[PDB]
C-alpha cells in the first residue's frame, strides 16, 4: 500500500470526476477519461482494480467500471456509516423560512452513525426528523461548526428548514439544480448564524472528556447547543470496510442495491491537491486542466501528431473533422459573439484551397482548422486577426504571417505556441 499512489489516485479521479459532470454523458465521458489516464505510468484502470482506497470521486470511478465499494455513503463531504437502527422513507413537502416548497424523503426511524471527514470525527444519534445527540471532535472549532452543520441539516429538523433565509436555486458545474437536501447544505455551510441562533441551547453536566460548543462556535463548559457535545479526545474513526456492488447512472449517481444514493458529484470535495506521482491524461477533455495556454499547445499539438489521418478527411469528408470532439477545447476559449463567425471566414478560405487546387497551405490549415468546429454562419472575411480569449486578455492569431500565440519558423520547420513547443514537419 502506497500513500503516493493513493494521492494521486484520488486527484485524478477528482479532476475527471468534475470535468465528466459538465458534459452530456457524464458516465460515457468518465470511462473515456479513466481508460485514456496514466497514474506513476500505470493505467489508471489497473490502479482502480487493486487499490482499496475509499474515497468519494475513487468510488465513483470504481463503480462506473463495476467494480465494488463501500457500503457506506457521503453527505456533506462526511462519510456516514449506519452502525445501529434502521429507517423508512415517506416522501414529504415541506416549507422553508423564505416559504420555498422542498420535496424531500423523512426518514423515519431511530437510527445511529458515525461522520468520517478529513478535519472533524462524530457520532450521531438521531431519530424522525429529530437530532438526539452529535458527540463530536476536530482540529479547530470551524471544523467542529462543519461537523455540527451537515448533522444539523442531515437530521431534518423542523427549526433547520425554517432558519432558511432567501431562495434556494443552488446549481452544479452543469447548471443543474442541486437536489433539497444540497440546497439545504450549500446554505447553511455559506452561513450557520440564523441556524445556530435558532437550534436551541441546554446546559450540560461537566463530564470528563465532554464540553459545548455556542452559536458563535466558541468552547463552553457551562452550556452547549441542543445534543451537541464535543469530544476532546478524537471520536473513534476505524471501522473495517465491508464491499457491495452497486449500480451508477447517467450523471454519475451511484446507488447500493436497495436504491439508496451512496455518492454523487456533489459530494466529490473541491480541494486540489498537487500529486507526488506523475498523472498523464490523454483525453481531449483534460487539456483544460493546465490553464488555456496548454489548450492551445495541446490543440495543434493533436494536429501534427494526427496530421496523416486529418489530410485524408480534410479533403474527403470535412464535415467529419469539423464535428471532432478534439476543437471543443479550442472552441471554448473563442469569444461566444465569434464563435459562427470565424467558422464561416474559416471554412469559406478551405472551400477556395480545394476548388483553386493549387492553393495547398499547410501551415494555414494547421494554424485556422480549430476555427472551423462550430456551426458556421455567412462571414464578412477579410479578418486582419481571429481572437482567442486566454486569462482574461484577447490574444489575436493573424490569418497570414505568424503571431505572438502561433509561431511558425519556416526554417527550423518546429511549431511554437505561446512560448512553449508543439511538435514539428
Ligand atoms: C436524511 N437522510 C439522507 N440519507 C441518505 O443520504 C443519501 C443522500 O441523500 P440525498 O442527497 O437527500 O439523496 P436522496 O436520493 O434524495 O435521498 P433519499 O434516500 O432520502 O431519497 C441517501 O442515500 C439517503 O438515503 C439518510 N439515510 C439514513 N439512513 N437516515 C437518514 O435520515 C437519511
Amino acid at each position: 500500500r502506497n500513500d503516493d499512489v493513493d494521492q494521486s489516485l484520488i486527484i485524478a479521479a477528482r479532476n475527471i470526476v468534475r470535468r465528466a459532470t459538465v458534459s452530456a454523458d457524464p458516465l460515457a465521458s468518465l470511462l473515456e477519461m479513466c481508460h485514456s489516464t496514466q497514474i506513476g505510468g500505470i493505467r489508471m484502470v489497473d490502479i482502480l482494480r487493486q487499490n482499496p482506497t475509499e474515497e468519494q470521486a475513487v468510488d465513483i470511478c470504481k463503480a462506473a467500471m463495476g467494480l465494488r465499494i463501500s457500503s457506506s455513503f457521503s453527505f456533506g463531504g462526511f462519510t456516514f456509516k449506519r452502525t445501529s437502527g434502521s429507517s423508512v422513507k415517506k416522501e414529504e413537502e415541506v416549507l422553508t423560512g423564505n416559504l420555498q416548497t422542498l420535496k424531500i424523503r423523512v426518514h423515519e426511524g431511530y437510527e445511529e452513525f458515525t461522520m468520517v471527514g478529513r478535519r472533524a470525527t462524530a457520532i450521531l444519534r438521531k431519530a424522525t426528523r429529530r437530532l438526539i445527540q452529535l458527540i463530536v471532535s476536530g482540529r479547530d472549532q470551524q471544523s467542529i461548526a462543519e461537523a455540527i452543520i451537515v448533522a444539523m441539516v442531515f437530521s431534518q429538523e423542523d427549526c433547520m428548514i425554517k432558519a432558511v433565509r432567501g431562495d434556494l436555486n443552488f446549481v452544479n458545474r452543469a447548471n443543474q439544480r442541486l437536489n433539497p437536501m444540497h440546497q439545504l447544505l450549500r446554505h447553511f455551510q455559506k452561513d450557520a448564524k440564523v441556524l445556530f441562533q435558532n437550534w436551541g441551547i441546554e446546559p450540560i453536566d461537566n463530564v470528563m472528556g465532554m464540553i459545548g460548543i455556542l452559536p458563535d462556535m466558541t468552547p463552553s463548559t457551562e452550556m452547549s447547543l441542543r445534543g451537541v457535545r464535543v469530544s476532546k479526545m478524537g471520536v473513534d474513526e476505524y471501522s473495517s470496510t465491508e464491499r457491495v456492488v452497486v449500480s451508477i447512472d447517467r450523471f454519475l449517481r451511484v446507488r447500493d442495491q436497495r436504491g439508496n444514493v451512496l455518492l454523487s458529484p456533489e459530494e466529490v470535495s473541491e480541494t486540489q491537491g498537487t500529486e507526488k506521482l506523475t498523472i498523464t491524461y490523454s483525453s481531449s477533455m483534460m487539456w483544460e486542466i493546465n490553464g488555456p495556454e496548454s489548450v492551445l499547445v495541446n490543440t495543434y499539438q493533436w494536429i501534427i501528431r494526427n496530421w496523416e489521418t486529418v489530410k485524408i478527411q480534410w479533403s474527403q469528408d470535412p464535415t467529419m473533422l469539423y464535428n471532432k470532439m478534439e476543437f471543443e477545447p479550442f472552441q471554448s476559449l473563442v469569444p461566444k459573439a465569434a464563435r459562427g463567425q470565424y467558422s464561416g471566414f474559416v471554412r469559406t478560405l478551405f472551400q477556395q484551397m480545394r476548388d483553386v487546387l493549387g492553393t495547398f497551405d499547410t501551415v494555414q490549415i494547421i494554424k485556422l482548422l480549430p476555427f472551423a468546429a462550430a456551426p458556421p454562419k455567412q462571414s464578412r472575411m477579410q479578418f486582419s486577426s481571429l481572437t482567442v480569449n486566454v486569462r482574461g486578455s484577447g490574444m489575436r492569431i493573424l490569418v497570414r504571417g505568424n503571431s505572438p500565440v502561433f509561431n511558425y519558423n519556416k526554417a527550423t520547420k518546429r511549431l511554437t505556441v505561446l512560448g512553449k513547443d508543439a511538435g514539428a514537419l
